[PDB]
């Protein structure tokens, strides 16, 4: 299935994570972004952060050069990271993106995060970054520009600045039954923005950020008793749940098991009462808990 964004370009509602710590040898995301697209993934989310955009990008020319796929019918995300915020450096940084993925547009073009960092942090005008995201839009860079990380606050001074040409088509968020951004959904609904979904399996628990005793989303208990009465598994509940929210959820993958399991969310329905029993375990958990993160004069969590 597929969305309608806001500038009339479509993205497929079910994505594929390929972030994968540096202990993960570059050559496993050629591999398991292949396996994504021969299960039916055909949105892929990626980032100059990852450091795998070549690998990704080669995965998808390949499936193209196979015959599989054309062009067309892959969605692929690439973000802006945040010590490029600064409008002059914003056009570079995506034609490098587009240059290690070796195509020629990305469907979708992230601000990664509000949180801005020296070329540490810095402060940037970020309706002046938006401009330049903008003009990467208008040049055919990107067919879509989007954000990732901001908070009510953030998104409204995007939308209410002066001369605006594009909204956003979305907002990336942190999202899943632990903290559901109920609030933020309803008023991104409102504007005909999107909101897409990470870390809705709960996260890969990498310990630069994620505190070990925070609870394993896959394990809760209200997740697992929907499993056993669907006969499904604690993960397709999750995404399911995003889905019947008008939420674009990413899953990610590295296990060839599992990267097949994900997408059989298209082939069941969760009930009124199995939706209002996922929404009652929201709890304000984000996983990504970090000094890094939470002391930013930009931080996301703070309204
Ligand atoms: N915009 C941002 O700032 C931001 C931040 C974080 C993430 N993201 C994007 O969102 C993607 C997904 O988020 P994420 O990487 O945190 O991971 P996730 O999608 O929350 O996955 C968490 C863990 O779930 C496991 N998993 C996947 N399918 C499963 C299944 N069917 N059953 C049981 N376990 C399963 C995976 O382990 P295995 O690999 O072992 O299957 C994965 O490591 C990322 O890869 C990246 O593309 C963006
Ligand atoms: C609250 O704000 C943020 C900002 C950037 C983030 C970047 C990542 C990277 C590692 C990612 O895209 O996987 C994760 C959480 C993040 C949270």
């Amino acid at each position: 299935q597929c969305v309608k964004l806001n500038d009339g370009h479509f993205m497929p509602v079910l994505g594929f994570g390929t972030y994968a710590p540096p202990e993960v040898p570059r050559s496993k995301a050629l591999e398991v972004t292949k396996l994504a697209i021969e299960a039916g993934f055909r949105h892929i989310d990626s980032a100059h952060l990852y450091n795998n955009e070549e690998q990704v990008g080669l995965a998808i020319r390949s499936k193209i050069a196979d015959g599989s796929v054309k062009r067309e019918d892959i969605f692929y995300t690439s973000k802006l990271w945040s010590t490029f915020h600064r409008p002059e450096l914003v056009r570079p940084a995506l034609e490098n993106s587009l240059k290690k993925a070796q195509l020629d547009y990305v469907d979708l073009y992230l601000i990664h995060s509000p949180m801005s960092l020296k070329p540490i942090f810095d402060i940037v005008d970020l309706c002046t970054t938006w401009e330049a995201m903008e003009k990467c839009k208008d040049a055919g860079l990107a067919k879509s520009i989007g954000v990732s990380n901001f908070n009510r606050r953030q998104l409204e001074m995007i939308l209410n600045k002066p001369g605006l040409k594009y909204k956003p088509v979305c907002n990336q968020v942190e999202c899943h039954p632990y903290f559901n951004r109920s609030k933020l959904l309803d008023f991104c609904k409102s504007k005909d923005i999107v909101l897409v979904a990470y870390s809705a399996l709960g996260s890969q628990r990498d310990k630069r950020w994620v505190d070990p005793n925070s609870p394993v989303l896959l394990e809760d208990p209200v997740l697992c008793a929907l499993a056993k009465k669907h006969k499904r598994t604690p993960a397709l509940i999750a995404l399911r749940y995003q889905l019947q929210r008008g939420v674009v959820v990413l899953a990610k993958s590295y296990n060839e098991q599992r990267i097949r399991q994900n997408v059989q969310v298209f082939e069941f329905q969760l009930t009124a009462e199995d939706m209002k029993a996922i929404d009652g375990l929201d709890r304000n958990l984000h996983y990504f808990n970090s000094d890094s993160f939470a002391s930013h004069p930009n931080y996301p969590y703070s309204d």
